[PDB]
RNA sequence: GGGAGUAGAUAGGCGCUGGUGUGCCUCCUAGACUUCAAAUCUACGGUCUCGCUAUUUAAGCGAGAGGUGGGUUCGAUUCCCACAUACUCCCG
């Protein structure tokens, strides 16, 4: 046994059998490697060959060769899909950003009198006159706006919130986890699917410095549910002389039936009108920006969660804040078609069919291709909205060949990578998400995979 | 031909806590229990009231003064008046 | 693909039973009865395999297999469990 592994080449004699074949650093990295997988597959006996070795140390190299991280096309038709890095941006951002980083900038540097400036002071001016707040602040994203806003605030005193809004939304965010870590400490009233206004009123006391409401972004529930409306609270709030704080989550700077979509998803702008005292959200989401944490209320709030020691952790990077200004400016502009998420879902039915057959038209000719336009309804927000479903055109295909599962395992090993949804053996292709030089991209992959 | 048998009982006097067996006294819950192991396959049975007082008496008779683990996403409000936190409270 | 439900014979379709399996229908054959048909009636009947005699074969005899394995049990076709497989329904 002892002998079934001297054999094993030595990286010198492998680093030789690729002189120019590739450079000599990737070679050696995957020379170790795969001489590490070998020494452990020989001591627990478990190969017996070694041929394997030449074929796979060029596999590494071929690999390694690549970054981890890839642009990914999306065919899922969900606009808002945490997995695969939610809201996309417009070029006109990312050219906004790809200016400032390419050298230095008046990030912390105010021009006018020379002296360094807080960072945080570009924005702000954007925010306070889209939402109408008094002043407003930003974050990591939104879930250190929680944390923020509740360690400021509440640092050990009561915080009220609904037993239905201790939600866990991600694989680690979980309101109660870090509100804990926050050094508030929690007083849930209410029921799951009721909660009644009374119910708030009713916790109150010496101690209650906050009365907080989380928006159900990624679930819902349907039944018997009863929930405290926003006027209420603020009441509530306004009669015991407490703060309200709302993390709608989603983000949405805007009202969403203007647009054509009639859904209830609050917004900055209008929840702030209400007579909430501060309000957060993701950037990422409903916004269709860069991932941030956003704070908007009550000035003498803002400077309070300002001043906290924590929020120089939080502080945004420069990438982040310049691509908030430019979807920023877009929003003033009335630009809503140039950030990605916002047209994608109110893109016209008609629309969807127009690039649903474009497609189609692609693909009748590839080998083995069973090739249909089906209109079925979805759900489109996948991170800010739940319960909205609108219809889309769905491309559904099917080969002879091979199966579809076989087939999605495929189309995610692709150069560029293909992520689609599964449903009764047949592949789909959601329009909604898709972008249009991705259709010439599309069929170019599936000639090379069915042909090869 | 439920209501039926329902309504030759209550017409007249029955054997609700009598055992005919014995001549002597017997629980009215008797009767039923037979069925309900049978058709659940449970070791022993018992009835109430309604399942709002089920609950009820199974957290007074076996966690009076203990901890009871519950998920945050169970605890509900059927009915007008039932809440399992403010029930198992009382 | 992931879940779940339904499931299974020792001639073949449907159903049941902790007493060494059994009921209805079918096929077959066999037999009986018939002018004929029909009807009817009857069957510790039937597969596979292995070992034994006969040995073309039959024919007889003995044993076992209920998807596979295991367990409980005095007794498992029933119950339980595990795996596999078939039919159907929910989700990606």
């Amino acid at each position: 046994m002892k002998s079934l592994l001297r054999q094993i080449p030595q990286i010198s004699k492998v680093v030789e059998i690729f002189a120019k074949a590739y450079p000599e650093i990737y070679v050696v990295k995957a020379a170790r490697e795969v001489a590490e997988k070998y020494r452990k597959e020989i001591i627990e006996g478990a190969r017996a060959d070694l041929n394997g070795f030449l074929e796979d140390v060029e596999r590494k190299i071929k690999s390694l060769m690549k970054p981890n991280i890839k642009r990914v096309i999306n065919a899922t038709g969900v606009v808002i899909n945490t997995n695969l890095g939610r809201a996309p941006l417009s070029k006109d951002v990312i050219n906004f950003i790809s200016e400032i980083a390419n050298g230095y900038s008046n990030l912390e540097y105010n021009l006018e009198e020379g002296k360094r400036g807080s960072r945080i002071a570009h924005i702000e001016k954007y925010l306070n006159e889209l939402t109408g707040a008094e002043s407003s602040f930003v974050v990591n994203n939104n879930a250190g706006a929680v944390f923020l806003v509740l360690n400021t605030l509440a640092e050990g005193k009561e915080v009220i919130i609904s037993r239905g809004e201790l939600v866990e939304i991600g694989g680690s965010f979980r309101i109660p986890d870090i509100m804990k870590k926050s050094g508030a400490i929690l007083r849930e009233v209410g029921t799951t699917n009721k909660t009644k206004v009374s119910d708030y009123e009713g916790a109150i006391n010496q101690n209650t410095a906050l009365l907080m409401k989380v928006h159900k972004s990624n679930f819902y529930m349907e039944g018997f549910v009863e929930e405290v409306k926003l006027e209420d609270l603020v009441k509530l709030g306004h009669k015991y002389g407490i703060p309200t704080y709302y993390d709608a989550g989603s983000g949405l700077l805007i009202n969403l039936k203007e647009f054509g979509i009639s859904v209830d998803e609050p917004n900055f702008r209008d929840c702030i009108s209400l007579g909430i005292d501060l309000v957060s959200g993701s950037g990422d989401k409903l916004l269709g920006g860069p991932q941030a944490g956003i704070i908007v209320g009550k000035k003498n709030l803002i400077e309070k969660i300002k001043k906290n020691p924590i929020a120089r952790a939080l502080r945004i990077d420069k990438l982040t804040l310049s691509g908030l200004e430019m979807t920023l400016k877009l929003y003033f502009e009335k630009r809503y078609e140039d950030i990605p998420v916002i047209r994608m879902l109110t893109q016209d039915e008609k629309a969807l069919r127009q690039k649903a057959k474009r497609l189609e038209k692609l693909l009748k000719d590839i080998p083995g291709l069973k090739i249909s336009v089906i209109k079925d309804k979805a759900k489109p927000g996948g991170g800010s909205l739940p319960e909205l479903e609108l219809p889309t055109y769905c491309v559904a295909i099917r080969h002879d060949r091979l199966s579809s599962q076989e087939l999605s395992r495929r189309l995610r090993l692709a150069e560029p990578p293909i992520v689609c949804r599964i449903r009764e053996d047949q592949l789909l292709f959601d329009m909604r998400t898709v972008f249009h030089e991705d259709l010439k991209t599309i069929k170019k992959t599936l000639q090379e995979l069915l042909s090869i």
